[PDB]
């Protein structure tokens, strides 16, 4: 019994952060065999980063313009280049923990764990998820750039985040790690805002199946509702719609609970329209949408408590 | 900016995790030098669950009854002992992936982070606290026993709690490494109940901290209020005594953000006599208590978003 935020056992990942510094500017960057991988504003200065030419920048650049350090040990860059926007830099060796590993570009809506780090070193482990504005709600500080996020399968660490920018709102902004941005956002000192975000739909009734597997059945009613009504019911509540992969996703649940999904989904318009009534949902007062229906079977038993 | 549950990173941890058997029992076990630490209900019976006499279980067992295994290599127990309620098993096999350790018994309303495992095998990583009924709200199913609690200063794993058993609310009871159960909890088959829990006080108050620290005010007021009268409203509402110590470890956050403790307690008097109105803190509707004053200068900057 139990939910919690439950982030992927971080040691894959630790074993491959180290320190890249250029000029005055120290991040964090990724070491997979023998490469490093790092945001590209690492050849920034303070008084050209309103509309930095990047590719004027980087070739001002030799090889040993960068630092990389990994625990105390020095790491020699034997070679460079920029691949959007992040910077691989070669190095004299093959890190010896690298991990079993893909690059992976993840839709709205799934979440990963995000291993925070300064100057090379991690900081801490939480759970994230990638909003449908394309920002995530990280917690990172000066010098945290270049901290990524990762799911892992099996032995398999899948890296789909590493950290750029921080956004007027206080929510964060960063890329794949091949480089592209998430969203609309880049790597200048300019206006940029989040856009109106929404409610994942499908995770908030992940999270309800969770809350029965679990135990608790108090939210739950006789009605049932037709996909199309409900989604009039949840756009008017600034949630996504739902659609009908999103109901074949939530199937196993559907299954384990004996709950119908658009069953459910009566439930979650109800709760919508009346709110919780003071009560709480797995100790949460608020609808929480930073769990997937994987995440859910991940963590929950495969026997409901009936 | 931002503000989450943060675990410590797992991997010292990680390389530390074995599976026991005995009879038909698999649990795991926490492998340092040449010791393997695990519950010692992984020598009971089905049939014998109710008022198991562990000394009298544990002289029927031979070295070679105890299977451990690392990864997929079987490490051979070369002698055993039960101290309080875990079991120690000499192997033959120094664990190289040790780390620098310790073995705390923390107090109650600390943190700290649980690395969840099955078989051996990591499978999460999350947030827990002490509660003040020394129960923790974990997220554990069967075979999740021997899973450890920690906490990492500097690069020192100070080992806290082992996971044993789970009581009918749903939450969790277990020990320190040294076998000795949090509260009056014992590894029996009987009526056993979380006594009633309290709010941690001195938590809530570092939580609130954090969100002025974030940037956050719309909770404060004009108002102060003396620590006996504080303690008052405290009680009413099922918050934990707040002491002078208490009011001592929140200085470094107080004088962060120029606010006095007693003059937070006043905001935290008000929230508790009002409510939220439907606002949230730190995006919960609820006030969060499982931060402690060092989880937050841990996670959070050391200046003021003023
Ligand atoms: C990486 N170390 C750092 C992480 C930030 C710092 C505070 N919290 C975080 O998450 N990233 C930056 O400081 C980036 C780097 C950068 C590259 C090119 C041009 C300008 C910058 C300045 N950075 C910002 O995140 C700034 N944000 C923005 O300019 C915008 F809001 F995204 F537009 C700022 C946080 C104001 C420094
Ligand atoms: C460890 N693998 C397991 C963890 C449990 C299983 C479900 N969620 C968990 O956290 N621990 C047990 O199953 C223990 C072991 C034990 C030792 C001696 C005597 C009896 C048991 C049975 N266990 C329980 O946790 C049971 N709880 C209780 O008996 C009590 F509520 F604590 F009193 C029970 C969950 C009913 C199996
Ligand atoms: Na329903
Ligand atoms: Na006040």
């Amino acid at each position: 019994s139990g939910f919690r935020k439950m982030a992927f056992p971080s040691g894959k990942v630790e074993g491959c952060m180290v320190q890249v510094t250029c000029g005055t500017t120290t991040l964090n960057g990724l070491w997979l065999d023998d490469v490093v991988y790092c945001p590209r504003h690492v050849i920034c200065t303070s008084e050209d980063m309103l509309n930095p030419n990047y590719e004027d920048l980087l070739i001002r650049k030799s090889n040993h313009n960068f630092l990389v350090q990994a625990g105390n040990v020095q790491l020699r860059v034997i070679g460079h280049s920029m691949q959007n926007c992040v910077l691989k830099l070669k190095v004299d060796t093959a890190n010896p923990k690298t991990p079993k590993y893909k690059f992976v570009r993840i839709q709205p809506g799934q979440t990963f764990s995000v291993l925070a780090c300064y100057n090379g070193s991690p900081s801490g482990v939480y759970q994230c998820a990638m909003r449908p504005n394309f920002t995530i709600k990280g917690s990172f500080l000066n010098g945290s750039c270049g901290s990524v996020g990762f799911n892992i399968d099996y032995d398999c660490v899948s890296f789909c985040y590493m950290h750029h920018m921080e956004l007027p709102t206080g929510v964060h902004a960063g890329t794949d790690l091949e480089g592209n941005f998430y969203g609309p956002f880049v790597d200048r000192q300019i206006a940029q805002a989040a856009g109106t975000d929404t409610t994942i739909t499908v995770n908030v009734l992940a999270w309800l199946y969770a809350a029965v597997i679990n135990g608790d059945r108090w939210f739950l009613n006789r009605f049932t509702t037709t996909l199309n009504d409900f989604n009039l019911v949840a756009m008017k509540y600034n949630y996504e719609p739902l659609t009908q992969d999103h109901v074949d996703i939530l199937g196993p649940l559907s299954a384990q609970t004996g709950i119908a999904v658009l069953d459910m989904c009566a439930s979650l318009k109800e709760l919508l329209q009346n709110g919780m009534n003071g009560r709480t949902i797995l100790g949460s007062a608020l609808l929480e949408d930073e769990f997937t229906p994987f995440d859910v079977v991940r963590q929950c038993s495969g026997v409901t408590f009936q």
